[PDB]
């Protein structure tokens, strides 16, 4: 399992310890971490070692990105409850917000719901499970990548790191955010070094 590439002192070299500021490994623990991959075969284990370890190192750097450093549990200062109303066969549950939490920053009505049709939690209603219970949270974010996008496919079949930003956000692709494609290229280059691999080509998207 993926506790052999990943050691405690690796994974809290990548995540970060809780600081000012900064859940960091205080919420995302490594424990957590594992029971969820874990769960989802082939997450970082599909492959070859090397495209194993940049799997891992994908994987960490859009959820670097995506919180902060590890920073932030919940979308921070959202506008939005991110309720699709036309969404029927997921509805929002008055008096619930759906703004991003957990490691991908899971987002939306539609998301929750089906996270927690997999997961077994109830997204619609509970929404808010996704950010405190870490091992949940972790789940949600595994779930994203093996299940609900190309993610997983796209980093094991020789597409490059920049296919997982696609698969992530593609509108920060060609062109979109160059700002936010180094940010999370920077956190891949630095995260490979860490598991001892090659990144790759095609970082950009």
């Amino acid at each position: 399992g993926v506790g052999s590439i990943v050691s405690s002192d690796v994974f809290n070299s990548i995540v970060g310890g809780a600081a000012s500021g900064c859940a960091g490994n205080g919420f995302y623990t490594y424990d957590s971490f594992i029971s969820a991959a874990n769960a989802f075969n082939g997450f970082g284990t599909s492959g070859s070692s090397d495209v194993n370890k940049r799997e891992i190192a994908a994987f960490f750097a859009n959820a670097a990105h995506e919180t902060g450093g590890f920073c932030y549990i919940e979308e921070q200062n959202p506008t939005s409850i991110y309720c699709d109303a036309s969404n029927t066969q997921y509805p929002c549950a008055s008096g619930k917000t759906y703004h991003g939490r957990g490691p991908l920053q899971l987002s939306w009505n539609y998301n929750y719901g089906a996270a927690g049709s997999y997961i077994q939690f109830d997204g619609l209603n509970n929404p808010e499970i996704v950010g405190t219970d870490s091992t949940i949270s972790f789940k949600t974010a595994v779930w994203f990548w093996m299940v609900n996008s190309n993610c997983h496919t796209a980093i094991t079949s020789g597409q490059g790191f920049g296919a997982t930003i696609r698969a992530i956000n593609s509108m920060e692709c060609d062109g979109g955010n160059a700002a936010t494609v180094a940010s999370r290229v920077n956190y891949y280059q630095k995260f490979c070094q860490q598991l001892n691999v090659d990144t790759g080509s095609n970082l950009q998207c």
